[PDB]
């Protein structure tokens, strides 16, 4: 398996939303998961998961709660986005990412990590983190490696094509991140050289 990176960090956010995806509703991140994939052992070595308390639209819609399974009380008890991002940065530093170990972020598309983070950093008046400015977009990697159209790189289809079931609850951010990590593991086992393929 490709050992170009020592670790791959999979991040797939959940955000506030309304039914019908209205463009005037401003998204806030409500779940910040990180799955740490060891490229040498091909094991998920560790995970990070925190909910995040939205401030612009504090009350989750019924649609959002139904979609993600995240409840109002779970976000009520959560820390602010700046506090959660601080914890993520600490955790990554603890894992020695970017110092002892070479690493990349891996995502399920541009929206699913970068655009939500971009919106949220605007809202929180934070710099968009340089470490998140490039990533492996696994839909692009999968499409190019298995030679399938974009229509066939939906998360459930990627799993099904490879003889895998979805493990856990779809639209739980940590569970989606884990399933994306499972696909990445199989791609590495299959001989794919996963590489950064998208920049902001
Ligand atoms: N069907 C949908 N309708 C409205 N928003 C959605 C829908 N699917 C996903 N989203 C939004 O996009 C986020 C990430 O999607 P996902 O990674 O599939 O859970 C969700 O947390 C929602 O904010
Ligand atoms: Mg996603
Ligand atoms: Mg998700």
């Amino acid at each position: 398996a490709d050992s170009y990176y020592d670790y791959i960090c999979i991040i797939d956010f959940e955000a506030t939303c309304e039914e019908g995806n209205p463009p005037e509703f401003v998204h806030e991140i409500i779940e910040f998961p990180v799955v740490l994939l060891n490229t040498h052992t091909l094991e998920i070595e560790d995970t990070f998961q925190q909910y995040v308390r939205p401030e612009i639209n504090t009350q989750l819609s019924d649609f959002c709660i139904s979609l993600t399974g995240i409840t109002q009380d779970q976000v009520d008890r959560a820390d602010t986005f700046p506090q959660v991002l601080k914890k993520v940065i600490d955790w990554m530093k603890l894992k020695e990412l970017g110092t002892k170990y070479k690493y990349s972020l891996l995502t399920d598309g541009s929206w699913d990590m970068s655009k939500f983070l971009n919106i949220q950093c605007q809202l929180s008046r934070l710099k968009y983190p340089p470490f998140a400015k490039k990533w492996i977009n696994i839909r692009k990697s999968y499409g190019n490696f298995y030679k399938v159209p974009r229509s066939q790189t939906k998360l459930t289809i990627m799993l099904e094509k490879l003889g895998m079931d979805y493990d856990g609850r779809p639209h739980c951010g940590l569970d989606d991140s884990k399933n994306i990590a499972r696909i990445a593991v199989r791609m590495l086992q299959d001989g794919c050289e996963l590489r950064i393929n998208e920049k902001m």
